[PDB]
């Protein structure tokens, strides 16, 4: 099989679908959506229905890094890649089966909302591990975009040659550090792997919409100024600020919202991001770069 017995049972534990290499999570969103009619941030900063959206990944336990805040619950070989048509029916059956799982329950959802969720809009290629080692990301992407769903796509950055090939609806760039030495403590990566991201900073400003997202721990990479540099060289269209969320680490390393906006300020007032918004829920606050204004609403 492609993935060990023991963390296939760990990862169902955690309530991942997976079918080979592909896994799909219901986000904990889509539950207070359906359930509660209450909207994520992405919601809120970029338009995105929230119970319309597929949290998903192509490669759901292969990565280079080895983050702090990674696998709460190194040597797994790298399985054969199915097709990309196959990955993407894999998702959206893995997907359709969540959102069946409400069906007992719809008087508490409302056919409405439970026929949209069985339609859904959105893909959220970020669930686990990194996209870009799946070889055919680039295809998959376009086979969503031509199914008619927008796509999200979150990566380290350290595959430059995959990020200057791909086109998602919006790509992140996860930056959780800003120099050797704090990429080493955060992330767990190499040093070949750090340079590699700086390069793919260099041409973020060639893609069509970009974010980069900062997860913020305290004492570890908080000190916001740390980060202006690579901010500026990346041009992105904007940048998420987000507490670190706990549950390696402790609740006190998560930065309070009001700290979050406090650091999302100082980046506003020493650089050409400028804050637009924010979600107190997710402790996630929205910079707009000043030279590169385009509409948040997708
Ligand atoms: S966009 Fe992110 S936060 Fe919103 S439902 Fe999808 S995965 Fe969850």
């Amino acid at each position: 099989h492609m993935i060990p017995e023991e963390i296939y049972k760990i990862l169902r534990k955690q309530r991942y679908q997976i079918d080979g290499h592909t896994a799909v999570k219901l986000c904990g969103w889509v539950r207070k959506k359906m359930l509660e009619d209450k909207n994520c941030y992405k919601s809120k900063f970029y338009g995105i229905e929230t119970h319309r959206c597929i949290q998903c990944t192509p490669s759901v336990i292969w990565c280079q890094q080895n983050c702090i805040f990674c696998w709460r619950v190194s040597q797994i070989k790298e399985p054969k890649w199915e097709e990309p048509e196959v990955v993407y029916e894999k998702i959206l059956a893995m997907h359709k089966r969540i959102i069946m799982g409400y069906a007992g329950v719809l008087d508490r959802v409302g056919e409405k909302k439970f026929k949209e969720a069985l339609e859904p809009k959105h893909v959220a290629i970020s669930l686990s591990g990194e996209p870009t080692l799946y070889p055919y990301l680039d295809e998959l992407i376009k086979i969503f975009h031509k199914n008619g769903f927008t796509t999200f796509v979150v990566s380290n950055g350290i595959l430059t040659d995959v990020i200057e090939k791909i086109e998602p609806t919006q790509l992140y760039i996860s930056l959780d550090a800003y120099d050797l030495d704090s990429y080493r403590r955060i992330c767990g990566g190499k040093k070949e792997y750090w340079e590699s991201i700086l390069n793919t900073l260099d041409i973020l400003k060639e893609k069509k919409r970009t974010c980069i997202r900062t997860t913020l721990i305290r004492g570890y990479n908080d000190d916001i100024l740390k980060f202006v540099e690579l901010y500026e060289r990346a041009d992105v269209h904007f940048i998420e600020l987000k507490s670190y969320m706990h549950v390696r680490l402790k609740k006190e390393d998560m930065l309070q919202h009001d700290e979050i906006l406090k650091l999302a300020k100082m980046l506003d007032e020493n650089s050409s991001y400028k804050l637009i918004d924010d979600s107190e829920d997710s402790r996630v606050a929205l910079l707009q770069n000043e030279n590169r204004k385009i509409n948040p609403k997708l």
